[PDB]
C-alpha cells in the first residue's frame, strides 16, 4: 500500500508525493492494560514485548506507517530507505532482534569496490575537485579522526571507558559541554585543508547540525560505541542494510504482537494531549477520540514532545530539552544515476555544496546506480521544495559525469511527527537533561531513541528504550 | 549456600571441594509439562525465561545442584572468584541486551587497572629468564604477531570472512577452518622473532584452550572477526569487563524472573540418561530411573557431554562425527590470591614450558591482597586439583619469587562429567563439516547451546544466542 509519507521524482512526472511502504498498516484500525504512542522501532518492541507477556495493548500511531523514522518504500523492485538505515552486530539491541528474527542473513554491504571508478572525490570548492583511492580517503580520516578524538592520549578510552555511563569519569562533562566548533579551533594549526574538511563534513553528517551547536561529547559517544576507531564507525554507522528494506524488519515487530490476539490498533491518530487520572492515563487525539489504559507508554520523539499538553506539566528538565530541540537537520536524498560506473564513487562536497556526502549504496534491478547523499543544517537545504536546486546539489557532488532517472527522499525537518532526524544534542544537553528525559512521570513512560544510553539516536536505542519500558509497566502491574 | 562444584587451598585448610555459589538452588525442586528444558547453564536460563514468560508451563531438569553451567561465581571472604565464563562487553549483541534489561549495564569492573604497582608485562619463554616491558610495548608485540596471523586476505579477515554469522558467504574462507593454528604459524615463521610467536602462541592457545596442532586457525579468525578484527577489539570483548557482583547475580536475575511467572517447575541433582520421542509428546528419563513427559524439550547438554546421551531416534551422522571427535578447549582457570600489592598491574606470558602459560592481575579482595588469574591449555596442561604442590609451583613459575599464594580457588572442567572440557572450540575442518548438523531439527527435541552459535559461538553471549532460538523455535506450540 502506498504511504502519504515520502517523494518521488522522475523527469517523466516531476515531483510526486506519497510513496509505497510494507509499514503501511493495511486496515488502518482493528478497534486496555497499556497504551503506546508511536509505532516506530521503540514503540513496536514495547508493544511486541507486553503483548507476548500477556497484556491488552493498545497503539497509537499518528501516521498510515508503523517504523517511525525509519521506513523503507519498494520502487520497481528497489528499498529506498527514507531514513534510519544501517546495521551491525556491535549493535545490542538491533542485533538481537535481527537474529531472533532470523535476518542475520538478509543484509547487503552499501560498499563495492570491486569495479567502475572506485575512488573518493572531494569537493573543497565549486570550480574543483581532489581524486582519490579508498584508502587514501580512508587514511585522511583516520588521520583527522585521531587528532579530533584524541582529548586524553587514548581517543577516548580514558574520559570514556564506559559509554553507557557518561559520569563513570567526571571529566567527560567538559566534553559533552563543548562544540565541534571548539574542538576544531584546538586542533586547527595541526589539519590540512583535507583533513578538517573529511573532518567536518563526517563529524556534521553524524550530527545533522552545525559546527556551532553540536556537542564534541555526544560524537565522543557515537565513537566509543563503535569501537574508538574510525572503521569501527565506518562497520557501525554506514556498513550494511537490509536486503529486504527496514519495513521488513518492522513488519516482523508488528506480526508478532498481531499473533498474539491482545494487539489493538488505531493509525491516522494524532495525540494531542495525555493527562494522568485515579490510577489510569487518558489519551486523546486531535479529532477528539478518548483511549483509557493502566499505563502509558509514550514515544513521541524529543522534537515533537512540545506539541502535546500533559497533566502535570513535566518537569523543569524535560521542559529545557524539547525546547531547545535536538539539531540533526538532516537531508537524504537517494538518486538513481546513469552512471554505472558510480557504484564505487563516494564523494564529499564541503563547505559550499547543501548535500555534502554521498557514496554509491547499490544498483537496481533496473541495472542503474543508486547514490545516497547527506545534508547537514550547516549548509540546509529542503529537498522538495525547489526540484532544480535539489538536483543542483546531487549534481554538484560529481559534476559533469551523470543524469538523474529518479529521486526519492522523505523531509524529516518539516515533518511534524519528526521535525528533524535521528537526535543529536547541543554542547551541555545530554549532561543536563538524560536523566530527566528519562524520569518517571506517574503512569506515563516516556521511552525514545532520543534518550537512550548506549547507542542513543540510533534503532538500536529504539529497541533499547522500548525494552526498558515494556519491562517498567510489566513490574508495576503484573 | 555451598555447591560441591569447585575447590579451594589455603596454606591453613588445606584442598577443600565445594565451594560457596548464589548459583545453588535451594530448596533442589519445587515440585503436565508443555517443554522441558534439559541444562540450566545461561542458554537454559534464557529458554525457560522466554517459555514462561510467554505463558509456557516449563520443567527445568539440571544435573547439579546450581544453574549458570560452565559460568559461575564463588563468593570467598567478599571476593567473586569467577569458576568458569568471566567477561563480557556491549559488543556482544545477546548478553549485553540481558545486561541492559535487567539494568546491571553499570555493575560492571574492570579487569585492568595499570595506575598502580609494577605494572609491566612479563615474558617468560624459559624457566630461567624473563623478559620485561611496558603495557604499551606488550600491546605492539602482540599487535604485531596477530596482524602477520591474521593477514591471510590482506585486510585482517575482512575479506574472508565480512558475515562472521555466515562463514560460507565468502567460499574461501573453508580453506582456512580447515587450517590448524600450526599450518598458519609455519606459514610465516620466518618472519616472526621469539618473542613474537611467544606470544602469539599463548595469545591463540588461551582462546582454543587446545593445541597448535588441534586447533583451528579459522575458528580463531571468526573470534577475530566478531571482535572488530583488532588485537584492542579482541581485548575489550574477551577480558575487559566483569560482573562487580559475579557471574551468578546475572545468572539470578533469569531464575527469578522464570521463577516468579509461576509457571517454572525444576529438578536440581537431576542428570538425565535418555531421550525419547514419543507421539506428539516426548520422554526424559534421569539416571535413577525418574521420567518426565513434556510435548517438546530443549536440550542444552554441552557437545562433549552429549555422547553419553541415548537418543531415540537416533542422532545423525553429523551430529555423531562431531560428538565423537570432540571439540579440543582444554582450559585450566586457576585464581591465586597473592601478597604481592603491586602485582595489581601485572601480566605474564610463560610459554610453552609452564602449565599456566597467561595470567593478568585482575583484582583486589576485600582483605587487601591482588587476585592474580591464570591460564593453561592442551598444550601443557595441568589437573589443578590433582597435586596442590604441582598447582603452586605452575602459578609461582608466571612470575618466580615475587609472590606468597595464600589461596588458590578453581574449578576442573575437564574432569567435570558435565561439562568434558571447558568453551568449545573447533578442530581443523569440524564447524566447516559439522556445524548445521549440530543446529538442525530433531524431532521434537530442539538441541541448543554455545558451543553451536553463529556469533559469538563458545560464549555466553552463544548460549543466550541459543537459548533465544529454542524459545523461539518451540512455538511450534
Ligand atoms: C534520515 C535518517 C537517517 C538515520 N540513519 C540511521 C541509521 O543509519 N541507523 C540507525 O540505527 N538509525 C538511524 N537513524 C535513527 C532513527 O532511525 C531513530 O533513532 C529511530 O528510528 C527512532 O525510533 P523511535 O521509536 O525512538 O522514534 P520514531 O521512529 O520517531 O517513532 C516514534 C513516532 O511517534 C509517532 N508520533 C509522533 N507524534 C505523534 C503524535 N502526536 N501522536 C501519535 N503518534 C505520534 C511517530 O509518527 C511515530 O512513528 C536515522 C534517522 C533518520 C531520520
Ligand atoms: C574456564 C572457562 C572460561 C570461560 N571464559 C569465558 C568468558 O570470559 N566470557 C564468555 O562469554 N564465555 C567464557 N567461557 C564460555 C562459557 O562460559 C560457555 O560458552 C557458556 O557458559 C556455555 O553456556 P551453555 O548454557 O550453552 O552451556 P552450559 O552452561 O555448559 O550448559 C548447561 C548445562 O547442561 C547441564 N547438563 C549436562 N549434562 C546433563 C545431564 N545429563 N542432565 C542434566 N543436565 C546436564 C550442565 O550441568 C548444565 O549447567 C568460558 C568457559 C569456561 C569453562
Amino acid at each position: 500500500m502506498t504511504s502519504r509519507d515520502g517523494y518521488q521524482w522522475t523527469p517523466e512526472t516531476g515531483l510526486t508525493q506519497g510513496v509505497p511502504s510494507l509499514g503501511v498498516i493495511s486496515p488502518p484500525t482493528n478497534i486496555w492494560d497499556v497504551i503506546v504512542i508511536g509505532g516506530g522501532y521503540c514503540g513496536l518492541t514495547a508493544t511486541r514485548d507486553l503483548t507476548v507477556a500477556g497484556f491488552k495493548t493498545l497503539l497509537l500511531e499518528a501516521r498510515d506507517r508503523i517504523g517511525g523514522r525509519s521506513w523503507s518504500s519498494n520502487i520497481d523492485g528497489y528499498p529506498y530507505e527514507m531514513g534510519g538505515t544501517w546495521v551491525h552486530w556491535h549493535q545490542s539491541h538491533v542485533w538481537r532482534e535481527i537474529t531472533r528474527y532470523k535476518m542475520h542473513n538478509a543484509l547487503s554491504p552499501s560498499f563495492n569496490f570491486s569495479r567502475g571508478v572506485n575512488h573518493f572525490q572531494l569537493r573543497t570548492n565549486p570550480t574543483t575537485s581532489t581524486y582519490m583511492t579508498h584508502e587514501a580517503e580512508d587514511e585522511l580520516l583516520r588521520s583527522a579522526l585521531h587528532k579530533f578524538t584524541n582529548v586524553d592520549g587514548t581517543n577516548g578510552r580514558t574520559v570514556l571507558p564506559f559509554p553507557h555511563d557518561m559520569f563513570y569519569v567526571p571529566e567527560f562533562r567538559k566534553y559533552d559541554e563543548m562544540s565541534y566548533s571548539e574542538r576544531i579551533d584546538q586542533i586547527r594549526d595541526e589539519l590540512s585543508l583535507n583533513e578538517r574538511s573529511s573532518l567536518e563534513a563526517f563529524i556534521l553528517l553524524c550530527s545533522g547540525g552545525t559546527l556551532e551547536n553540536s556537542s564534541f561529547g555526544e560524537f565522543l559517544h557515537w565513537w566509543a560505541m563503535s569501537g574508538y576507531t574510525y572503521q569501527g564507525c565506518m562497520d557501525c554507522l554506514m556498513s550494511y542494510k537490509f536486503k529486504d528494506g527496514q519495513s521488513a524488519f518492522a513488519r516482523r515487530f508488528w506480526e508478532e504482537a498481531a499473533g498474539t490476539g491482545r494487539l489493538g490498533y488505531v493509525f491516522g491518530c494524532p495525540v494531542r494531549s495525555v493527562v494522568n487520572e485515579r490510577d489510569a492515563a487518558r489519551v486523546t487525539a486531535r479529532d477528539g477520540r478518548e483511549f483509557v489504559a493502566k499505563r502509558v507508554v509514550c514515544t513521541i520523539p524529543l522534537n515533537v514532545l512540545s506539541t502535546i499538553q500533559f497533566s502535570p506539566a513535566l518537569s523543569t528538565e524535560r521542559i529545557s530539552a524539547m525546547q531547545a530541540g535536538h539539531v540533526s537537520m538532516c537531508t537524504k536524498v537517494h538518486a538513481e544515476v546513469d552512471n554505472k560506473d558510480m557504484r564505487s564513487w563516494t564523494g564529499i562536497a564541503y563547505p559550499f555544496n547543501k548535500l555534502c556526502y554521498a557514496i554509491g549504496d547499490g544498483t537496481t534491478p533496473a541495472g542503474n546506480t543508486h547514490l545516497v547523499c547527506f545534508g547537514t543544517d550547516a549548509n540546509h537545504i529542503q529537498p522538495d521544495e525547489d526540484v532544480r536546486e535539489t538536483l543542483k546539489a546531487v549534481g554538484q557532488l560529481a559534476p559533469g559525469t551523470f543524469g538523474v532517472k529518479r529521486l526519492v527522499f522523505h523531509n524529516w525537518v518539516k515533518d511534524e511527527f519528526a521535525k528533524g532526524a535521528w537526535f543529536f544534542s547541543r554542547p551541555g544537553m545530554v549532561s543536563e537533561c538524560l536523566q530527566g528525559l528519562r524520569e518517571k512521570h506517574g503512569g506515563v513512560v516516556f521511552a525514545n531513541s532520543d534518550w537512550a544510553l548506549g547507542w542513543r539516536s540510533f534503532i538500536d536505542g529504539a529497541i533499547e528504550e522500548g525494552t526498558r519500558a515494556a519491562r517498567v509497566v510489566l513490574e508495576e502491574l503484573g
